[PDB]
């Protein structure tokens, strides 16, 4: 159906099409590594998605 993601740790990204925010909760990743590059983007409650790091998350659908 819908996929997910989820964080479990609080970390920070770096690349200028990234986005820091205090992640902590769930979100949902609409770039996938199969099609797209190796980095996927979320919206959050910041109104803004940029490219979350999968190595400070996981996900969840």
């Amino acid at each position: 159906g819908s996929h997910v993601v989820q964080t479990l740790y609080p970390f920070s990204s770096v690349t200028e099409e990234e986005l820091n925010f205090e992640k902590g909760e769930t979100m949902e990743v609409i770039e996938k590594p199969e099609n797209d590059p190796e980095w996927w983007k979320c919206k959050n409650a910041r109104g803004q998605v940029g490219l979350v790091p999968k190595n400070y998350v996981v996900v969840l659908s």
